[PDB]
């Protein structure tokens, strides 16, 4: 017989996007859990907004200014993190935008934003990380913000679908490459969340949803949480969907 | 900020194969979670064995004899589980064998043995347990135990490849069916995990079993019966019809 | 620089379920490219109209009374096959059925009924014309007839969507097994093709069958036969294991 | 009774990296096939040798200096085949190259580079390509040259199975964007091929074949003679692995 585990106390988590939506809640969640947290985003007041909520409520974090499309932000985030809590543990690369146009009218300089924002961003961020859970094969956990447009499509959303599409293949080589050291790889993949970047619901959005339900920003921070607490590495590499029956994988 | 949910306090289940390995570990790992729990199996000693663990710490369970071929023992358990603890909320499918011979070799009765127990299996528990959880849409959770054998094949093994992969169609379908009636499938998919389905198999663990896992290690039975305490407890649908697979990297789904 | 193989002379193909819809196209095919072709089929009247056919256009074929349930009948038509034309070189699994109901109504009698024509169909061709294309080494090919429903679920088709993805895993453990012995397999997986298992089925086309193509079009039976013919003659074993989808664009493989 | 569709007369295709391995058999192929042929390629020298070759053969093909991560010499690469050939019917992305090294190694401008060339080359091909597709609805087909890499990840090729990952999501956005233009896509998904790209080959490359075999330039360039000729829309969308069993799809 067995139980599950979610302590995250000793660990520390990075979070990129943290300031709003997925990454606010994951954030907190780990905090709530005992992890020291690193609040990376774009917008650091609002960064500092969920520093000031996770410390009112008992817990450690730091807001740390990050475009996550600059190698120089990137490198100099995680540092601080590891200067501030000892080291870095978990990392969820999930800030995100979207943009939406068909191919045939999508401007050039918006398909390579967004191919910064989601892949670049990925990159730089595991690469940063793993330098670190790398040392002594002490290890760690890298979770991607991957979605339901990881494994299939919509209209007009090209690059976006690219991206994400794209994240599994980078977690896929992360978790062979990073086994020997211990680092374990993941992506989670939501259907619709009611965030800031979200009949057009029920026959547009939700149509191949099985109960006409959105996906929950807790839904996915008890998934975040299952991942980055479990007591092995038995889920590396793996891709999960979390989306009302939307895609069954 | 949320947390994990872990309470299966009221809930009542049935888990087949529950007499031995995965499907043991699974019984004893809700019944502390404070699931009544139906101890489904062919064999009924170990059945009453597992009841006995659970039991000594503070649970409770019931040996069901039930070879799940057999619509009369199915419909009959299921029945016997409702009438003793008030209902069913969650059904875990997993009794199973593996028959290993190439197909130009494999006896017919071999492969018809595979698909009842699998196939037949899951469709039936299915089919008796859903006629309870569609009453007041009242709903309820069916796992199904799949494999990596779900994804891709091995040599030496038709039958059971074609069936694990067969259980996903079934939890797919379940998955649109029951929604109106607040019913979820799911598929765990695990790779190898040292049971007696897998010791026997032994007498080949590096450079066969483990070959494409990243790390050389085997799954767990605690590895499996947490992902099937973390979807049972779950407090939305929002996993119906996925399946997960925990291998270690071998098939990355 | 090459170009397309189009040429079956000399070899000889069983295609099951070949009296009507996609089978009947797939195996008037093989023989306008040169197979003598065995019409395998419970409907031996509709078998042999599918032979004339093949005759009036200067082709080779057997009418074969097969039901593909039956391990006596299966052995029997290979051996009947293999005794006119000398060998078998290619084997297309095409015999099927449906029958609708959700699962907490579905007969259990129909769940076995879709899975032995489905499955132990598949099974059984299987083995027995491996049994021949494995001597000497001399190979083949095993084309499946799978479906969208090899890939993901529809309402009411619980024991059709189960058998479909099944015949993925049959097909992925014979690529290893038959590779020793020059055989390879696929998986042809249609969407919606208006034969009369769709035509008895509309009395619902563009907003339930044709719903999620992208271009609200019918598959057609000369699509899958050219798709059919193309594996067959392929030069190579470079397609062994392969499912393709051939749906407008319902569920992107 | 049907029969199978090789004739490309009156149609004109563009191939990407045509001048060399995968590229130049399929633009030699749909040559032979009556196609007129764009050779578009990076190496201008190489590109007029498929040229030559195409031409004493009996027929017709022109070539594009083209570097497809530049946005310019892409545009200008179409419109030269459309002035001088009267259309575009087919499109092959397939220009690539490979850049092995651990992530924890890599350096990010090599990253970038593998993904302008995998992706950028594919959104700024297919942008140009279906600009004149979509006139008229007249339409036309777009192959993408993906991986097993696009399905399962190897060690030490972040960028590259990240890429070839993403090109099935550009894939299947459009196929739904395309269908009302009668515009076709589709990714072609090779195992291992002993082109200049490419125990060392039976331990490591061709461990996950189930027979050990190579897969050949005439295996993909039949297979892009059968996606381009067939007669109906019916693959759109669609990955098709060629592979000898690695990865059933
Ligand atoms: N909301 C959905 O329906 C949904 C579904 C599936 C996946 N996703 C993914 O979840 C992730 C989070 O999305 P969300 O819905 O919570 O969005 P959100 O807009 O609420 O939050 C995104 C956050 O990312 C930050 N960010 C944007 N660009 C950045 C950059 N260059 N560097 C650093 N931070 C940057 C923003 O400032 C913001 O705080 C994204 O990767 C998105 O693709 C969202
Ligand atoms: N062990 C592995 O490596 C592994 C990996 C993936 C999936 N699986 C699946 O996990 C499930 C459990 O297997 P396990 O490894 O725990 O094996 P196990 O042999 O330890 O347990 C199987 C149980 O099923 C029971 N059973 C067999 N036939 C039955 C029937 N007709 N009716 C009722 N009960 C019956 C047995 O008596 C036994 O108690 C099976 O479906 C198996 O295919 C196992
Ligand atoms: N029509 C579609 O939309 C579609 C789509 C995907 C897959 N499929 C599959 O294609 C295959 C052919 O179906 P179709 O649409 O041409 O149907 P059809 O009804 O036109 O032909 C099926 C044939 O199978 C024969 N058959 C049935 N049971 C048999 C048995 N026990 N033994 C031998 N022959 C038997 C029938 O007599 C008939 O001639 C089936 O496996 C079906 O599941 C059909
Ligand atoms: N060879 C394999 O084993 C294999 C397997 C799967 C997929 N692929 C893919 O097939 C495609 C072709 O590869 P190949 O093996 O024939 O390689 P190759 O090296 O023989 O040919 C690649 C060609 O692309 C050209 N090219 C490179 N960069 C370019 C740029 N920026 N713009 C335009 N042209 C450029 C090169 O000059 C060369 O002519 C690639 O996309 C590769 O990823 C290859």
């Amino acid at each position: 017989a067995t139980q599950l585990q979610q302590d995250l106390t000793g660990k520390v988590a990075l979070v990129t996007g943290a300031a709003s939506g997925i990454g606010r809640d994951i954030a907190e969640t780990y905090a709530k859990a005992g992890a020291a947290v690193g609040i990376a985003d774009i917008n650091l007041e609002a960064a500092q907004k969920t520093v000031d909520a996770i410390e009112a409520a008992g817990g450690r974090a730091l807001a740390i200014a990050m475009d996550v499309t600059s190698e120089a932000a990137v490198n100099d985030g995680v540092q601080r993190l590891v200067d501030t809590f000892g080291g870095i543990d978990i990392l969820v690369s999930n800030a995100g935008i979207q943009i939406i146009d068909p191919i045939h009218k999508m401007a050039f300089e918006d398909w390579k934003k967004m191919l910064a924002i989601h892949l670049d961003g990925a990159f730089l961020t595991t690469k940063a990380a793993i330098q670190h859970m790398y040392k002594d094969d002490k290890g760690g956990t890298v979770i991607y913000m991957g979605s339901v447009h990881s494994h299939e499509a919509s209209l007009f959303k090209a690059p976006y679908v690219t991206a994400k599409h794209g994240l599994l293949g980078l977690c896929r080589v992360l978790a062979k490459e990073g086994a020997v050291h211990n680092v374990r790889s993941h992506v989670i993949c939501p259907g619709f969340v009611k965030t800031p970047l979200v009949s057009v619901v029920n026959d547009i959005m939700l149509v191949n949803t099985v109960d006409k339900e959105f996906t929950t920003v807790d839904d996915i921070a008890q998934l975040a949480l299952f991942l980055a607490a479990f007591p092995t590495n038995v889920f590396t590499g793996q891709s999960i969907v979390a989306s009302h029956g939307w895609f069954m994988n």
